């Protein structure tokens, strides 16, 4: 019992974090095998960030420009390249702590653990979600660029995020481990705004099911809806439309409670057009959207 | 910026987790140097849990009754002793991955990280607080017993909690690493309730500061209060009394934000007496009390 946002154990990741320095910029890098991954903007100064020519800046660098420290050990950079918005540094040592891993791109609404790091030193771990507008609501301070997001399957670490920057609304943007940003963001000082965000309907539905499991009942009704009519109302209120896969993901929860997915959609539909109006659901007067069906099931 | 419930990196503890089996009871154990610590109710059968005499049940066991497994390796039990509600198993090999460590008994209102484990295998990590009523609001399922709470300071791991059971209400109860329970609980399968919980005032005030540091000051007001007048309201709303020592602990947050502690108390008083006026604070419709002043400084400095 108990609902808590849980992060995966971070030990396999902690073993891959290093500090990368170029000029006066220090940040975090990920040391896998004989490669170190970090945000390419470490090569920029303040004046460069305004409009950086990254090919040009990399051309003017040398192997010896890049300083990589793992704990007390200086690593020797023996090669450098750039893949999308990531720097890749070849070091003359293979990380003996390298776990089994893969690089995966994650989708909006999905969750992952973040090992916040400063000076190549892990500071803390927490769970968060990729928002529809391709940002995350993390907790990053200066020096945290390079911090990684990941999921764990068996002994295989799936890396899915590397932190690059904080937007002006206080949310966070980064890339997958191929260096491709999530969303339409770029590693430049240009005015950048995340698109207007939407609510992760799938997770709200999971939260509603959890609320029923825990005895909350007042939002249910006898009203009927089709998927299409539900999605039309959902989009009107800045909720994500429900997908086919989504309905099936909710199957277990519907069986467990005996409430059909579309009936729960009917309940949510009403909540959107009226409001909750000061009635609590699971103790809160706002709907939560960062708790997934996988979270509810595994903890119920 | 941003504000998040954050746990310590769990690497150093992960390498201390082992599995302990006695009969068909398997649960988690903590392997430091040549000792494995685990809850003593691993020695009990189904019958035994109802009215256990642990001295009696332990003396009937051998070293060979205990199967200790670290991943692939098997460790050999070469001794045992009971300490309060823990069993301390001596093993033939010392843990090569033993961190620098200390056992501390944390106080209500303090936070720690929990590494929830299953069959000696770490599953998740999260942060929580010792409740004033000596329970924790954790997330535990069957098989989690022996999962540990800890803090990390620099290079030293302070272990403070081992999980023993879930209460009827769904809250969790356990011991420090000398086996003494937090609270009035015992490791016996009978129905046990906690006392009435209170809200950790110090922590709520820290989190209001965090909210301000994160650019949300909507709940501030022009008023102030005396310590004594705040404490009458606290008492009415089931909050812990604020002391001068508590006020002192908030000094740095007060200094950083430029909001005096008693002025933040005024804001809190108004929040308690009127409600949150349909608004959120740091994304929450509830006043959060599981971040300490220390946790806030660490994350917002």
């Amino acid at each position: 019992s108990g609902f808590r946002k849980m992060a995966f154990p971070s030990g396999k990741v902690e073993g891959c974090m290093v500090q990368v320095t170029c000029g006066t910029t220090t940040l975090n890098g990920l040391w896998l095998d004989d490669t170190v991954y970090c945000p390419r903007h470490v090569i920029c100064t303040a004046e460069d960030m305004l409009n950086p020519n990254y090919e040009d800046l990399l051309i003017r660098k040398s192997n010896h420009s890049f300083l990589v420290q793992a704990g007390n050990v200086q690593l020797r950079v023996i090669g450098h390249s750039m893949q999308n918005c990531l720097l890749r540094l070849k070091v003359d040592t293979s990380n003996p702590k390298t776990p089994k891993y893969k690089f995966v791109r994650i989708q909006p609404g999905q969750t992952f653990s973040v090992l916040a790091c400063y000076n190549g030193s892990p500071s803390g771990v927490y769970q968060c979600a990729m928002r529809p507008n391709h940002t995350i609501k993390g907790s990053f301070l200066n020096g945290s660029c390079g911090s990684v997001g990941f999921n764990i399957d068996y002994d295989c670490v799936s890396f899915c995020y590397m932190h690059h920057m904080e937007l002006p609304t206080g949310v966070h943007a980064g890339t997958d481990l191929e260096g491709k940003f999530y969303g339409p963001f770029v590693d430049r000082q240009t005015a950048q705004a995340a698109g207007t965000d939407t609510t992760i309907t799938l997770n709200v539905l999971a939260w509603l099911y959890a609320a029923v499991i825990n005895g909350d009942r007042w939002f249910l009704n006898r009203f009927t809806t089709t998927l299409n009519d539900f999605n039309l109302v959902a989009m009107k209120y800045n909720y994500e439309p429900l997908t086919q896969d989504h309905v099936d993901i909710l199957g277990p929860l519907s069986a467990q409670t005996g409430i059909a997915v579309l009936d729960m959609c009917a309940a949510l539909k009403e909540l959107l057009q009226n409001g909750m109006n000061g009635r609590t659901i699971l103790g809160s007067t706002i709907l939560e959207d960062e708790f997934t069906p996988f979270d509810v099931v595994a903890q119920c």
